[PDB]
């Protein structure tokens, strides 16, 4: 069990790192492209597809001037049967503002995952929190 | 067979929603897992673990009647994950009335997993957003 | 023309009218059963059927009986072909407030309107203002 | 009727893509002179034509990169020559900052067969203005 | 001439003060005009508009009301039309009985059909229904 | 009938905007009346208080801007007197690019002499 | 010319005490029927008063009004023009005592043997 | 009356002028030297407005004044009131015309002949 | 010297607190004059202005008010003048028993005729 | 009397606006006591509080103020003192160059000390060294 | 170790209990007397002994009318040999309001445990959060 | 001075009971006559004697139960008949509604050995009023 | 007495001339090394030694010379022997804000001396207000 | 020997605020143990483990002399807990120049958690409260 766990958390450690770099090739690798996700940036609606992400990478998270680091705070992941999991975690986002000053930002992210092809594929992810 | 599965999981989340409606704790505990996991506003931010978190609104907020209440699941998204696991996603919509009776308006965003053990779809974690 | 834009006055007329009167079920005659409806009061989502709008009939517009009326200000009417219009106007709502004064408020109405079996039924609407 | 639905679809991303090119030429093609709009930009007034249209192309829309994403289309069908679609948009787009943003409307927007060609005659917007 | 364009306008301010709705719409044409705040910067036409002000609080209250007429200007075109300006003070009781004044500009326009003026057209610009 | 007094009622807002003061007396009674923002709630009369406004905005300010009548109405009085009565839509630019519109509603009284429209009266109410 | 100032106080002060108790008898025979008006109450227009102040005298009209500082400049045998500061000491409904300041000047004419007011001008309260 | 009525006009008519280009001397000459007035730069007092009005005349003073509705009240040989609303469009420094209101009551004396400025009371701005 | 001063302020400040208008005219030469801010920045000059305050309030409101001269300085100016100026601290209840406290700045003028100091002149800054 | 404290208040005055340190001190008994806004409620004794105001403003500018003195009330107590009270009108500029005025309410007790009458106590009401 | 760490967790739960109830004899009996505490209630002060925390069980505390429930989120546990101990937590209280509404409230709550005559007795606590 | 010091430490609990109970008496006991006082209810004077505090006394402090605690009292021995003690002082109290609070404030207070008893001739407190 | 309190009128004027000009060596020369403090800049706690506030001497009352004038306001002193004094006052100062307007602050003020070795020492201070 | 021990304390905490004061990571990880964990509000409520968290200030934010700064411990409270275990709970002030340059001062409280590894004090817990 508490092996496969730490499968789940080492690709979400992954998919993660790819958000601060603004890697969206890794990213996109991770994930279904029929993923589906709520987030604050969405305004309430349910976004389907990498579009709607891809336009954050080009931009805001490219900037890759700046230093970003996102932690993952107690981590609970469900595992249901072999093929399945659903990782929830508080996720600690530490950057610098305009003017250098260092600051941090928390959010709660459900990210659901199955392996597909024996990869493991991120199908929806739930963020709250500005 | 994927169309039937997906009717399943609208039904029992449909089940899980009015149970928290009447406050009927002893089929919310039915439908869901013991370690199942909660991300909600109520909880500040925390992961909340158990039905021990919920139980409070059950026993102090939630009656059978204690108020007219209209809860709008709105184009649910489901992924299935093989045989005995999935994934709803939805816009909730909730018609109450205010203290002053005044019909109002609420939005949330709701994702609820489950998990199929021994036969029975068994909620293992929700987390919602908004209001 | 003429006379077939003010027949979808007149429908439309009755729907609004059966609005303020609260009569759920003659707007609900008017009203196809699969209506959809953009209007404030969903907080910007689409909502299908009828089964939103009881509630503010049930628990609202049946009240206690107050003066309502409503005034469709210069209509415009698109008729596409013989069996389907699109009617917008700006709507004028004089209410009594909790008080007595009388006041008003103002809303912009899309309804379309479909011709099945002889009988006109409302099939969309988009309100937007109060 | 299925080839009507998606012909409704691509004719309605095209006039969405026009606006957004600034394309006033394609605009004109696809719009009904006699059109009427229901957006927040006129301030709560029906507004008939095109010409109200024209200031925000040749001013405004003709600067930076946007993504306007049609989200859960519902079109209804009125015999074979009228339709309606109404649908959330989710536009993305970067502020006088650079920072993107993301920004909420609902439309509704009314289309009739003329001449084999649809044609759009009536819109109706809510949400922010541009 | 000007004096007969006083009289009946001072008849018609006369009716909206004391609920007279009867001789209030003897004077006024029912196809009528109205530009006024209440109307939320809208043209309202006809009678009704007023009536519902009329039978939920000017027939509602016979508290006493002063208005006054300063300086009216009148421009007199031909022999069957003329138009009206003039600041009116408006004095009444407010809740607590305290006496108040409010201000408003306002533009009547008549039109003499069969010997008897008749008002078609009135603008007001200030405090709604004070 | 009507097109003729909406016809002549654009081009007195084309004039307004465009600081075309000489068309704008061609077109006014000069005993014409005003009641508008600017004025502060009084009768202006003549066409002095708007050549103010004329010299020291509408010209010094021209820039792209659009005006529309919105569903105009005409009262018809006779074959000599006319009143339209429309939502006056605005569409200029702010200072830095940003498209506005800005809404009033105006009431302009018009009186026909030798073959000619002469606008006697306006009352507008809403954005200053 | 102290003794002519002294008598447009006096009939200045009785238009006051008129107003001030709600007696409009007297008022209208102190005032000229073409009496003019600036006050706050007239929101900035000139107002014949007699036609507007009776609304004031038959609703709204403990009280203590005080003239400061008059000034009176005479002129001729016919008109006097009185300027002052006005005070007035009130209850305000809730029992409280209450300072109210208005600036008044007050125009005066004696046409037929007696003063009759012609123009006030009022600010400030 | 309305020939005596014309000229108080425009003896005003000079009196705003003079003020409204900064011209003291003429204000001073049109101006009896125990002229008093009531205005909103008087922050509700009374003052000799000579005094007052010089410091005005040497640093405050594309302005157009208009005076609406003139009522005019005669009172004999020697004096007459005059009431207006008065309007002011003008430059706010930032190259945008505004508007300005106030109300003006205006006392005027003839004793030697002319016309002499002898109270004024203004409120609004 | 200066503590008859100091005697005769305080009485007339008890008078004014006890709403006793009778001895606060004993003390007042009645030609004297006052700036406070009831006043709203006129100089009031002799007893009336006063005694609506006295009749409506002072009495009316009697209940237990403590008022504190803070350290007077007296200016003596001859043996027949003196000018005290001081911090006057009144301790009062508020409508539902709580007790507050306020603040004003006083200066007082008095004149000694036939051996009674009289109070000519008073100027007070503060509360209300 | 009356008018020889009307004259030396004036000159105190008038040294205030100049600035003039050496006059102000002339006139003022080196005890003086006063109440004054920019004390924030406190008796300052001496002439150096003021001393800091005429080092570092008065004297610092010769920008225009006129002083007004509205009706002095005097009162005369003996021989050799002297209580003027008066409203005081500030005329000057500001920072855009503005023309302002300015009220204060001012008592001012003097004491004729060998011939020459000295400032003994100030009592200011009103807006603070403007 | 770990039975170690669930020693602590323990004692810790029945400490937080009497809190919830109210108990301030177990309270006591738990705590050694010489404790202190950072509280925000005790406004960034450190506070020794008991006295602090006995004023809230004697007044809010003891109205145990209300129903409460505390929750300890994944407690952290230092140990630090066999006699000492420090518990790291975040603490959700959930009570009922003014009105009965339910409400939650998050305080991270750190606690020091010593071990004194085979018994652990609480010797330092810190608390942040509303 | 270690018994002094632990003399001070009596005294000044013994006060601040008085005050807490509301006892004039023994508060005057322990006071000079001709003590002074910066407190903020003084509105940022200097108070001299017992009678502006006979007024809290009297109409206040004669309730509810207050716990006023001594935090870290410094003490400062200036030979053998004079001593300082500085110290935060903690309320606890309940309010209109009777929910605890607390509140901070910092006291000097100056002892002065006079015939063989301290006696309190200075105080000085900073913080919320009573 | 008074010729020794006129010599603690004048080291405490000697304090606060050297906090104006900034001397830290000369305040420090008049301060017992183990001096305590409550100051507003303290945020309610009390600092011992001169070392808290070394940071606002060096770091500001030295900067640009710009004025500074600081006034004792009636100061009262209590004599405690011959060997101890406790004076209190209200202390102005005056001082020109960034863009040269003179300002005026006030605070209220205890400070104790005490005589060691023929010095006078300041002991302990208490300062309320700005 | 407890009062040599609380003397012990006391500077091992000075040293390891000088070495934040100062950026110095170096010295900062030699004082702390790997496992430390952290309560501050710089993290939202949330409760830290390890010295990554604060390995992002180090670099982004403390330098040896970036601008002046002085931290004094206001009377230290430390409790012994047997040989090897210390609790030191302090208000700090800091006193700083802000963006314009003025002298301010800022309050936290703060616990510190040491435990004595090997002959040497690690910081093992840290509670920090307020500014
Ligand atoms: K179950
Ligand atoms: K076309
Ligand atoms: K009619
Ligand atoms: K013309
Ligand atoms: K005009
Ligand atoms: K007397
Ligand atoms: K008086
Ligand atoms: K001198
Ligand atoms: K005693
Ligand atoms: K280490």
């Amino acid at each position: 069990h508490m092996v496969r766990k730490q499968e789940i958390i080492k690709v979400n450690q992954q998919l993660i790192e790819a958000i601060s770099n603004g890697d969206f090739e890794s990213y996109t690798k991770m994930c279904d492209p029929g993923m589906t996700a709520f987030e604050p940036e969405a305004l309430g609606n349910l976004v389907e597809g990498l579009d709607f992400h891809r336009f954050y990478f080009e931009n805001l998270w490219s900037r890759n001037s700046k230093p970003v680091h996102n932690t993952m705070l107690n981590p609970h992941i469900h595992l249901m049967g072999d093929e399945s999991a659903c990782i929830a975690y508080i996720r600690i986002t530490q950057y610098l503002d305009a003017g250098g000053i260092p600051r941090t930002a928390q959010s709660e992210e459900t990210r659901v995952w199955h392996r597909r092809d024996g990869k493991w594929q991120h199908v929806h992810m739930h963020r709250s929190g500005a």
